[PDB]
């Protein structure tokens, strides 16, 4: 499986990820991205049909703020660092 999460501490509010993967990422009132699948907790497996969009958003993010992993993040975007 795949899980994804935004590191809100590094996001620069550029609007690219919601364009790449609108069913996965949206934004708070200040434009900081978050994963809508699971309220940015990194615990809901990304649907198979959405993985390619997820990878577009992940690869495109200018500040490497989107994380992807094969195990849940359990709330911590920096778990695998
Ligand atoms: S693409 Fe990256 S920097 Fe831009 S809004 Fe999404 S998470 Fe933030």
């Amino acid at each position: 499986p795949k899980y994804t999460i935004v590191d809100k501490e590094t996001c620069i509010a550029c609007g690219a990820c919601g364009a790449a993967a609108p069913d996965i990422y949206d934004y708070d009132e200040d434009g900081i991205a978050y994963v809508t699948l699971d309220d940015n907790q990194g615990i809901v497996e990304v649907p198979d049909i959405l993985i390619d969009d997820m990878m577009d958003a992940f690869e495109g993010c200018p500040t490497d703020s989107i994380k992807v992993a094969d195990e849940p993040f359990d709330g911590d975007p920096n778990k695998f660092e």
